[PDB]
């Protein structure tokens, strides 16, 4: 994994991670695919009680990204937003 990725990660405990993989699940073909589309990324953060707006999305493409967000990718996402609740 990216060393700073790391950084982002190291934030979740073990039972967020199980909880973000399961969400994460019922956006792919499991068994074909390992990336969700930029859409369905506002949608699985938000299966998670996350609010990002259309334009932070797109912010978090353009600076996290490797169109299309796998798990590690997700997970660092989930934390930024994360810590943006009021
Ligand atoms: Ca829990």
């Amino acid at each position: 994994m990216d060393d700073i990725y790391k950084a982002a990660v190291e934030q979740l405990t073990e039972e967020q991670k199980n909880e973000f993989k399961a969400a994460f699940d019922i956006f792919v073909q499991g068994a074909e695919d390992g990336c969700i589309s930029t859409k369905e990324l506002g949608k699985v953060m938000r299966m998670l009680g996350q609010n990002p707006t259309p334009e932070e999305l797109q912010e978090m493409i353009d600076e996290v990204d490797e169109g299309t967000v796998d798990f590690d990718e997700f997970l660092v996402m989930m934390v930024r937003c994360m810590k943006d609740d009021s």
